[PDB]
């Protein structure tokens, strides 16, 4: 019993972190096999931050200008290339600690763990969701660029995020491991609209099922609703519209608890319309949307 | 910017986790040097759970009855001893992945990371506080016993907790690494009073400083208070009395923000008396007490 915002064990990712320095900028890199991946803005100086011409900036750099250090040992760079917003530095040594891994592009509403790093050294690990507007609400300071987000399925690490930027609003933006930004963002020091965010409805319902499993049940009521009626409420409260695909993904939780998905939607409708009345659910005084239905099943069943 | 409930990177601890089986019970062990530490209740069966005679139960076991497996490899047990509520199994091989470590007894109100494990395999990592009543509100299922809590200072892991029990109330209890329970608990399947808990005042103040540093400032007011006046409010709201020692530990945060500790106490007094009025602080709709002043400084300065 108990339900916590749990991150994946970070060990397999810690063994991939390196420091990358180019000129006067230092950030983190991810060393997998004989390639080090890092944000391309490592080649920038302050003057070329408002609108860097990355192609021109990279043309002034040679393999020997990319200083890559894995703890105390220096890696020899034998190639460099830019793919979208990431640099790929080919090194002469494959990382002996490379885990089984994949590069994935996650969907908005999905969750992942972040290993925050500075100077190639791990600082901490936390779980978060990719917002529907493709930003993340992380904890990142200057020097954290190149820190990565990931999920782990048994012995395989699926890398889904690399940190690049803090928007002027204090929220974070980054790319997949092929250097493609999530959302409309560009790697420039400019104000950029993130767009309307919404609450991840399917996740809030999953967390309400986690609450019932762990004994917080005060929010269960005598009511039911329909997808149409619930979606009118979701529209009013800036929640993502619930679809049959979301209802289907909540199937295992509905089967485990015996609470029909539309019945849980009626409880969520009442909490949206009436608030929590000074009460808490799983130690939270707001409706939590950073646990997917898969997260709830995993945590409630002890998957390792 | 951004503030998250961050856990320490778990890698150094993952390399110490082993599975321990005795008879029909399997739980986790911590392999440091040539010793494996695990909860002594691994030697129990269901019949002897209400009140086990651990001395008698252990007398029926020999070194060869303790099956210790580190991933796929079996460790040879050459000795066994019970120290308080923990068993120490001496093995013939020192763990090659033993980090620099210490065993510490943490104080109530201090925080630590937990690496939840099942069958010797890491499942997830989360940060929590040792409650003032010496319980933890964790996320643990059957099989998680032997999972440990720790802090990391550079390359040294300070192990402070080993999980033993879930009380009938769903909260958790465990020991230091010498097998001494935190709190009044005993390792028996019996209802046990945990005692009145309180909110960790110094931590809530630290988190309010973290909020101001990250831009959430709506709760700052034109008022001040005294330790005496604030403590009358803390008494009414079941908060720990604030002392000069707590004020002194908040010194760095008060210096960084320019907000006098008693001025922040006046903001906390107003939030206690008036509530949040439907607003949030660092994404929370309640007053958070799981960040120590040290945690706030570390996260706000990027310590690795
Ligand atoms: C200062 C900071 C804090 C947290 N995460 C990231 C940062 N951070 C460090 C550099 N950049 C940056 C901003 C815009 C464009 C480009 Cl190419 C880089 C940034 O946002
Ligand atoms: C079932 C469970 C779930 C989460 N954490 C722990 C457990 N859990 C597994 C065994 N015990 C136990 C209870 C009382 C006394 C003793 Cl010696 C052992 C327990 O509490």
């Amino acid at each position: 019993s108990g339900f916590r915002k749990m991150a994946f064990p970070s060990g397999k990712v810690e063994g991939c972190m390196v420091q990358v320095t180019c000129g006067t900028t230092t950030l983190n890199g991810l060393w997998l096999d004989d390639v080090v991946y890092c944000p391309r803005h490592v080649i920038c100086t302050s003057e070329d931050m408002l609108n860097p011409n990355y192609e021109d900036l990279l043309i002034r750099k040679s393999n020997h200008n990319f200083l890559v250090q894995a703890g105390n040992v220096q890696l020899r760079v034998i190639g460099h290339s830019m793919q979208n917003c990431v640099l790929k530095l080919k090194v002469d040594t494959a990382n002996p600690k490379t885990p089984k891994y994949k590069f994935v592009r996650i969907q908005p509403g999905q969750t992942f763990s972040v290993l925050a790093c500075y100077n190639g050294s791990p600082s901490g690990v936390y779980q978060c969701a990719m917002r529907p507007n493709f930003t993340i609400k992380g904890s990142f300071l200057n020097g954290s660029c190149g820190s990565v987000g990931f999920n782990i399925d048994y012995d395989c690490v699926s890398f889904c995020y690399m940190h690049h930027m803090e928007l002027p609003t204090g929220v974070h933006a980054g790319t997949d491991l092929e250097g493609n930004f999530y959302g409309p963002f560009v790697d420039r020091q400019t104000a950029q609209a993130a767009g309307t965010d919404t609450t991840i409805t399917v996740n809030v319902l999953a967390w309400l099922y986690a609450a019932v499993i762990n004994g917080d049940r005060w929010f269960l009521n005598r009511f039911t609703t329909t997808l149409n009626d619930f979606n009118l409420v979701a529209m009013k409260y800036n929640y993502e519209p619930l679809t049959q695909d979301h209802v289907d993904i909540l199937g295992p939780l509905s089967a485990q608890t015996g609470i029909a998905v539309l019945d849980m939607c009626a409880s969520l409708k009442e909490l949206l319309q009436n608030g929590m009345n000074g009460r808490t659910i799983l130690g939270s005084a707001l409706l939590e949307d950073e646990f997917t239905p898969f997260d709830v099943v995993r945590q409630c069943s002890g998957v390792t």
